[PDB]
């Protein structure tokens, strides 16, 4: 489905392509776009961030606050990829 589709750009395109260090900046920005509590994604890993996000925001606007937060980091060249593949689902349901 789109939703799962989606979910594999944020993980696995997304989220698995940062450092661990890189992560922890990620989760610090997480509450400017998710109504999720800072504390709950403290010790959290990518599987268990991406499922979350998902869970408050839905897929689609996941992937697209999670690009807005790369690009808010000057992470430039992943928040491209992750538009780039979600461009190229968006094309199989369109």
């Amino acid at each position: 489905a789109m939703e799962s589709k989606y979910k594999e750009i944020l993980l696995l395109t997304g989220l698995d392509n940062i450092t661990d260090e890189e992560l922890d900046r990620f989760k610090g920005f997480l509450s400017d776009e998710f109504n999720i509590a800072t504390g709950k994604l403290h010790t959290a890993n990518r599987i268990q961030v991406a499922t979350l996000m998902i869970q408050n925001a839905g897929a689609v606007s996941a992937v697209m606050k999670t690009i807005r937060i790369f690009q808010k980091l000057n992470y430039m060249l992943l928040a491209k990829r992750l538009q780039e593949e979600k461009e190229k689902v968006d094309k199989q349901y369109k």
